[PDB]
């Protein structure tokens, strides 16, 4: 009688049953986040776990976050609108005093310039979805929609009009009208969908190094009473140097039991909806500065260093952050070395590395005529803002430039310029930054014991090309005497034409490597680098560590999603339970018919 | 300028993504009752507001289709206990543990079933849905609600609990064909108790007829000056096949008797706290459905020695010239003019009252009164089932046709019993014993809306013979005198058939199975009305209806138990948006 | 107040399980539900309370059980006795007047 058997497998049956209708039931899903720079947009294609639970809504497990494609970097947002005003402005909308008011009549051709653009994007998104996902989690993806995260850092800031925000109303009008032909359901709202500033950037960088590290998490790393009695928890957070194109940003803990001057302040991410209440309260130093740019910062040091007698002598500017045999024309231009040896220098406005800061230097616009210290920081570096956008970027009585390839001289010109001008920049105190106006300022008033992570191609390029080289050893830790001896060695190097083009020669027969666009240059960042560990030593307070990241390696040992503000954006939506379950389901695709 | 067509359209567009936007949506709720499984078809609009999620406009809920009769979910049960336990089952003890062994078999008879009602549902869909429509009801899902009433909450064993994961396991793998996203979950999909369809019917009720909103008809100031809000609504007098329910608003001012309670909406979760808090007098009767109160009244009147005689039991509520054999049996009327009296054990009308009144039964084993109870009503627990249901030295039950008598009959079996059957005590319910009782202790000025097929179909009739004024508002002797009349009607026996003879040649119908006895439903009517007339307090009106026209004139939705499902959910809006749409049908992915 | 003899069952079962230190924030188990939602229960218990007047039974309702629909379990929080930080609490509550010394 192995009835007994047969009755088991009929309770089990049921039970089976009934655990699948009281059980939470996982569901893969597409997050798209497009990374509008300066001078490319580019699609960024995630995927991660939902959980759906009875009673309870569905939710996505933070943790399950991975990236699985970059796509194709397209032409930035800056291009739709200057190609716009370039048709029905005129060409010369960048000179000429133009009347935005009738702009308005174009509406609907800026509408399918940025078709153009938002096609080419849905498409490569579309591509990489097919070329990733198997059959089984394309049904998946298809059915539970896909949210879409269009952010621009840098370029669309720069216009002071109404065509940003009409652009953006527009982009939103697009994302949440995809072809039906593929079946993928994309979608965006205005508060996915915005520009974000140099601040903001800086804090989701934040975020996505903590998440990644796996240092950010609801559990506290530890806990303290304080004054009155209350339990007081924090996480133990990183600390990040985030140097990108338009700006670097410098985002780390506050140290504990630090209590900051009135006129700056902590950012808490709790209070600014960056972090639900659940997590850690975590307080930061945020700082974003605009002349840290690897584009500001190459066209602000030629305006100054070849403004200085030491440097400038019959129309030749002597450049230490430059090698010895390079040579370019006498402009903050966007530069291009040529297979022939020589330097291009593209003198299109447009094009000016000093662009950002001379918009923002002018009596017609901001800031210059409120704080009278304004507009002397911007004469101090030769800009007059009563003067044409042509001559503010122009660099007198100066024709050419040549390198002398003299780091120490590098460093401190950087330092003087850059790191620590006699008259820095106005500081910016909205509600993502801290109100610091300089490194110096930031290290000498609030220094902390978190360990700091170096990010940004141009930050990683300067050190893995001299550990390249056998210069620095591979186990460098961020000492800046070994990173100075090191850089003062290829800094020296002499630019040799070869007949497969121009080489970087290092002294001592140590050998050799093509000399082009991106790293002509590079001397002023190692420069940078060494002059950002010489103010963070003079600290109170030590960072534990010091360590350069390009990547953030996995539970497995492959990185789960790249460094930058992608994680992070999609991180302070998602974290937010009820309001992310409201917006991403219940409203949903659906909310477009 | 062509400069203010452009500023036009960037703000209709900004308008575009910042205001709500609207979407239809459809629901499903499947009516499985005793005799009948039917499907409902409902159209709702959700609001998809910006930071705030998806939200149902309850005032959208509009009934597009009822669907067709198939057979009640007991079926599915019978027939696999006949199989698998044995022919005997209802008469003999049967080892439930052993039918652990036929899950997939059970999950056969319940397959066949569900494929019917979703063909059904679809086809409803299909006919109403313009493609517009079809396009938002098929992108939305479509959440199924199907509750049991009567037939399967008398099984006792674990059966039931079981055949419903079966049923929803159906829901959750709809065709994908047609493209229709049905889905449900185990707070949709449930069984129902009878003094839970009263309330769901109460809210019903006041939903359509505009009576329950947000906003109070009246307040009054506490000694904290603190507001005391209610509304004004109508109560609800609802005859269905198993049971009758009787739920209406709490009289102002008053506090019941301390031995029973009045239900409240806000506590039993059925409304939201938003709604004016609503305390009811609630009340399910299992002896006064149409069935049950079939079988008893004969149960109780052929066991009188006033009316059995010589094996002749005289029944005062049927036409002179009916006549069938003496049982509980359901009738048929045959072309023939006889009546055919099915003996089956699972045909008679007393089955329900019969497993009630049982020693299995563990009812009557928590409270002592309740065996006698039963006993004293001729429902006697400790006989055997067929002993316990049969009709004593009686071979033939006559017509006489005498509504007084009858209308007397009712009120000493139904309505006024020396001693009632036990009193329902559940959340859902007062405690209240009978009809008597309510009316004599707990009356309300609260209008009264009367529902039910059967009551319905006897004003009906005796308004299409001219004997009730169409607009017959309630009066006793208005409705005493009129089917005092069609009930002295005599059988008579044509070539085509039997017929109802109207005196004095006023008319005649054709006698069938579903009217022979509908004199009964009359006396039960004029008994009631007799009772809430003699009240302290008196209802306001009392209407007669079916359904509740929109502001349109058109048909909104039916009376009945349906709506108020639907609006249990709907209402808890967060709860709502989290089952229908976060989780929604994509919970069923794999 | 006045108070009843069922509420004053209420309150000496609260009585006996605060002073016995059975009553409390902490919870004696947690049992993770068919949800995967853990419940937490403090180990409550019972008192027979033999007044002059009546009798008071006041007892944890068994765990995992259904008590028939003709009865209900008193939930101490629903009824305003306890706060919502300790755990929920599910009596059986009677209490006989034809049980008292008197
Ligand atoms: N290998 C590289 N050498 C020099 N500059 C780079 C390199 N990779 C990226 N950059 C620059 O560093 C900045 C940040 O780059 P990324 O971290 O790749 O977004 C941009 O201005 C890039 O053009
Ligand atoms: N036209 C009718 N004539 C007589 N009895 C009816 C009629 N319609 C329904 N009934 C009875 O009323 C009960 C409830 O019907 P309903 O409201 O359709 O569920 C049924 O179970 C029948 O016993």
């Amino acid at each position: 009688a192995d009835t007994e058997k047969r009755i088991n497998v009929g309770k089990k049956h049921l039970q089976t049953l009934r655990n699948l209708e009281t059980r939470c039931h996982d569901s893969l899903q597409a997050l798209v986040v497009i990374d509008a720079g300066s001078s490319s947009t580019r699609t960024n294609v995630f995927l991660a776990k939902t959980r759906s639970c009875p009673n309870k809504g569905r939710s996505i497990d933070p943790d399950s976050i991975q990236l699985i494609g970059a796509g194709k970097r397209f032409a930035g947002l800056r291009v739709v609108l200057e190609e716009w005003l370039d048709t029905y402005a005129g060409k010369d909308w960048e000179s000429r005093p133009v009347d935005a008011r009738l702009l308005f009549q174009y509406v609907p051709q800026m509408h399918e310039g940025a078709k153009k653009l938002m096609q080419l994007l849905e498409e490569d998104t579309v591509a990489i979805l097919d070329s990733q996902l198997n059959e089984k989690q394309k049904v998946q993806v298809k059915a539970l929609g896909i949210p879409v995260m269009l952010c621009s850092t840098a370029g669309v800031r720069d216009f002071h009009e109404w065509y940003r925000d009409a652009l953006f109303v527009l982009l939103r009008h697009l994302i949440n009208n995809p072809s039906p032909a593929h079946g993928y359901k994309f979608f965006t709202n205005p508060f996915w969908t915005r520009p974000i500033t140099g601040a903001e950037e800086g804090l989701f960088a934040f975020i996505t190094l903590n998440h990644l590290s796996r240092r950010l998490g609801e559990d506290p790393a530890r806990c303290m009473i304080d004054e009155y009695g209350v339990k007081q928890c924090r996480n133990d957070l990183a600390g990040v140097v985030e140097v990108g194109g338009a700006s670097a940003q410098i985002v780390f803990p506050l140290q504990e039991g630090t209590v900051l001057p009135s006129s700056v302040r902590a950012v808490n991410l709790q209070r600014e909806r960056l972090l639900p209440e659940r997590y850690p309260s975590a307080d930061v130093v945020s700082v974003s500065f605009m002349q840290l740019g690897m584009a500001s910062s190459a066209g602000l040091f030629l305006k100054e260093l070849c403004s200085n007698d030491e440097f400038l002598q019959g129309g030749i500017c002597s450049n230490p952050c430059l090698f010895k045999g390079f040579q370019q024309s006498c402009s903050a231009g966007e530069v291009e070395v040529r297979p022939d040896g020589s330097a291009s220098v593209n003198e299109d406005v447009r094009k000016n590395r000093l662009k950002p800061l001379a918009t923002y230097c002018s009596v017609n616009n901001p800031e210059i005529s409120f704080k009278v210290t304004n507009e002397m920081q911007c004469r101090e570096n030769s800009i007059d803002p009563t003067k044409p956008l042509a001559e503010r970027m122009k660099i007198e009585n100066c024709s050419i430039i040549k390198g002398t390839g003299n780091f120490d001289k590098c460093v401190s010109q950087v330092e003087s310029i850059l790191v620590a001008p006699k008259l820095p920049l106005p500081a910016n105190i909205e509600a993502a930054s801290s109100g610091f106006e300089s490194v110096d300022q930031v290290f000498r008033f609030a220094s902390s014991t978190a360990p700091m992570i170096v990010t940004g191609g141009g930050m990683l390029a300067a050190i893995n090309t001299l550990k390249d080289h056998r210069l620095l050893r591979s186990d460098f830790s961020g000492d800046v005497e070994e990173l100075a001896e090191a850089a003062r060695e290829f800094c020296s190097s002499e630019v040799i034409i070869r007949t497969d083009g121009p080489v970087i020669q290092l002294p001592n027969a140590r050998g050799e490597q093509k000399l082009n666009s991106l790293n002509f240059d590079l001397c002023k960042t190692m420069a940078l680098t060494v002059s950002l560990l010489r103010h963070m030593a003079a600290g109170e307070n030590q960072p534990s560590f010091i360590k350069w990241e390009k990547s953030i390696a996995g539970p497995d040992g492959k990185p789960l999603a790249d460094l930058g503000w992608q994680v992070g954006v999609i991180l302070h939506h998602v974290l937010f339970t009820e309001e992310w379950g409201r917006n991403a389901y219940e409203a949903g695709y659906s909310h477009n018919l």
